[PDB]
């Protein structure tokens, strides 16, 4: 307090170029030791969420630089980013300006776990293919997300669009470089990372999505593990024993060990009766063993799951028309031409780039 205008020199987002702005009414929402998050409201009547780092000024920032390089319907949006001085050249403070979070599918899903019924399925649908599509997007970009799970996707209950949110602990993924191997929350880390690889792919975003499609489904995790070892026997008692050939491209030198022989408890079987066909087809795909057998981040969007919405027939519980799915660019199928006739239906066709190769 007090209810005060507070004006700062900034930089948009999207170009470097320097713009004032203001905002008012800000508290914090959550405090991490790497950063506190504010909620603030700018000068407009537009509410955001204001994250303040600190930040050695004699380097690059991990996060800011993604931020910076990233712009997509369905990833969250930088607005403008500032630098806040600490006292006086001691320490200097990074704010990202971000668009703010209405909701989470997690708050979403707990919502109908009151209503004790589980969440629509062409919700479902919608969600998932904006998220695909997000990581088929960053992927191609090389940005691994290493996070991907149902509190960092954000939602909009009347407008029903997901933006992935929270590029915290996100790393782009130079070949032949190591990273960190205990990453992830624990539910969703892929099995090669319990296997601690360290020369791992995007390919851990995907087995994650898988679990968080699998839990909307089940109305709670797919693999709750209550520790690190736990977590991969929760993942064997469902999948099943991991071949010679699976643990070899997950870690070679892992591939020794002595395991207990659980046959594959199929999925037909490990989800509700009444679930589509497809659905379970899908989460099979996205949760393989070897993280090269994972359907990746634009096949999945092929799936003949997310054929319902490729009709434009179809219509939120809501009563309203869906939102942007189809308003590809060049850029986005230029990763993949190879599949240019799934990802657009003809009834969007009337727009740019038509049937020519176009590639950039």
């Amino acid at each position: 307090d007090p209810n005060k205008v507070i004006k700062v020199l900034a930089s948009d987002g999207k170009t470097g170029e320097q713009r004032e702005i203001a905002y008012t009414n800000c508290k914090v929402i959550g405090n991490g030791s790497f950063g506190v998050v504010f909620q603030a409201k700018l000068v407009e009547s537009d509410e955001v969420a204001i994250k303040k780092v600190l930040q050695d000024k004699r380097f690059k920032n991990r996060e800011l630089q993604i931020m910076r390089i990233v712009k997509h319907p369905n990833v969250v949006d930088l607005k403008a980013f500032f630098y806040s001085n600490g006292d006086k050249k001691d320490e200097v403070f990074l704010n990202l300006v971000l668009e703010y979070v209405p909701e989470t599918v997690y708050r979403a899903s707990r919502h109908y776990a009151k209503l004790k019924q589980t969440m629509p399925m062409l919700l479902i649908k919608l969600y998932m293919y904006q998220l695909l599509r997000s990581l088929a997007y960053i992927h191609s970009i090389g940005i691994c997300h290493r996070d991907i799970k149902p509190q960092n996707l954000l939602l909009d209950p009347p407008s029903g669009v997901l933006k992935l949110i929270d590029f915290g602990s996100a790393k782009i993924l130079i070949a032949g470089e190591p990273n960190v191997s205990y990453i992830c929350s624990r539910y969703y880390r892929a099995p090669e990372l319990i296997f601690g690889a360290t020369n791992y792919t995007t390919n851990i975003d995907i087995w994650s999505t898988g679990c968080v499609m699998a839990e909307l489904m089940q109305g709670q995790p797919l693999f709750p593990g209550e520790s690190g070892i736990d977590q991969l026997v929760e993942i064997i008692k469902v999948l099943g024993t991991p071949s010679r050939e699976q643990i070899k491209t997950m870690n070679p030198n892992y591939m020794e060990h002595k395991f207990p022989q659980i046959r594959p408890h199929p999925f037909s079987k490990v989800f509700r009766p009444r679930t589509p066909p497809d659905a379970i087809d899908l989460i099979s795909r996205l949760l393989e063993y070897t993280p090269s057998a994972r359907l990746t981040a634009i096949e999945a969007l092929c799936h003949p799951f997310f054929d319902e919405l490729r009709t434009g027939e179809a219509r939120m519980p809501n009563g309203r028309e869906l939102p942007p799915l189809f308003n590809w660019t060049k850029e986005e199928l230029s990763v993949r031409p190879d599949l240019i006739s799934r990802l657009v239906p003809q009834h969007a066709e009337a727009e740019l780039l038509s049937r020519g190769i176009d590639v950039h």
